[PDB]
């Protein structure tokens, strides 16, 4: 029977979730669209998402809390730089830090709405790995990026090593890195799983770090990696409620 509560909530959540991007994101995009004031037309379309990301937390009843709102800069772009361990994970940025560009699977430009919001967030999908040239390229425009180092989900919340030159994009730019740490989203729906389990999820937006002040890529993934960490850990340990 907490089998059937959880089959319900996922039934629940992708109904929901399904007709909100396609027919209302449809909507949106439709909107903004016949919109004469193109600077308020972004402004509408780039709340809308962010409200989408909260939103989705709410279908599955589970409560995000978020420190350190007061880092994410304004009036510029940035990396942000989180772990990795949930689908959940990019609603969860886009509602509570950011609602920039990330990189997806080739397979996502086929399913309907998601397309359509991945290519408005200027995302960049996957010779084998010409994406880094966009990435720095958007980045130089000014689109703020979302990128999970790590390359995959954790299988069992422990974060993984930041893969080598994963930082490069920083590096190769100089915009700052917003380092971000994620815990719960995990328990919600981890690596594997296709049913969601409500429970707390904890975002916690650390200090904004410099490219500039790092001797190579390799020493700013380490420093970035082990801010991001810590993280995870005082989140995996704090008690609340
Ligand atoms: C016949 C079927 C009719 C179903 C109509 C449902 C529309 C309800 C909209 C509503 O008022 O809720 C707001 C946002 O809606 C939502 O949370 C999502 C509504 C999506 C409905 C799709 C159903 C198919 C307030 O939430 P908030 O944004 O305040 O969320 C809490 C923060
Ligand atoms: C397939 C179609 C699905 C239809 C779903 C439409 C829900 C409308 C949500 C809404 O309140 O938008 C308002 C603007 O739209 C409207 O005033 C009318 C939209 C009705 C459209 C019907 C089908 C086309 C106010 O926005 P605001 O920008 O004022 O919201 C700020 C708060
Ligand atoms: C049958 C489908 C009927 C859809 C009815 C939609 C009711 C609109 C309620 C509403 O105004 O919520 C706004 C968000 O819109 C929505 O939640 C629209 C969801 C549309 C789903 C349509 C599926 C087909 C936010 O306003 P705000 O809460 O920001 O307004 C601030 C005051
Ligand atoms: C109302 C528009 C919602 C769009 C959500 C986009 C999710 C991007 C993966």
């Amino acid at each position: 029977m907490r089998k059937i509560r959880n089959l319900l909530l996922t039934l629940y959540f992708y109904f929901i979730a399904t007709v909100y991007i396609v027919f209302y994101g449809g909507f949106v995009l439709f909107r903004s669209f016949l919109m004469r004031d193109r600077e308020k037309a972004r402004k509408y379309v780039l709340k809308e998402i962010e409200k989408f990301g909260k939103r989705a937390f709410t279908w599955l009843f589970s409560d995000v809390v978020v420190e350190g709102s007061e880092n994410i800069p304004k009036d510029r772009n940035f990396i942000v730089v989180a772990n990795h361990q949930s689908l959940m994970d990019i609603p969860l940025i886009l509602g509570f830090v950011a609602t920039g560009a990330f990189i997806a699977k080739e397979e996502l430009r086929k399913i309907p709405g998601v397309n359509w919001y991945i290519r408005y967030l200027n995302g960049v999908f996957l010779r084998a790995v010409r994406a880094l040239r966009e990435a720095i390229e958007k980045l130089k425009n000014g689109v703020t990026f979302i990128v999970f180092p790590e390359g995959t989900r954790s299988p069992d919340g422990k974060v993984l090593s930041f893969k080598k030159d994963s930082l490069m994009i920083a590096v190769k730019t100089g915009v700052p890195v917003l380092p971000v740490s994620i815990w719960g989203t995990y328990h919600l729906i981890p690596k594997g799983r296709w049913t969601f389990t409500p429970g707390k999820v904890f975002l916690k937006i650390h200090e904004p770090v410099d490219p500039k002040g790092f001797s190579s890529e390799e020493e700013l993934r380490k420093y970035v990696e082990e801010v991001v960490k810590r993280g995870v850990e005082e989140l995996k340990a704090r008690w609340s409620k």
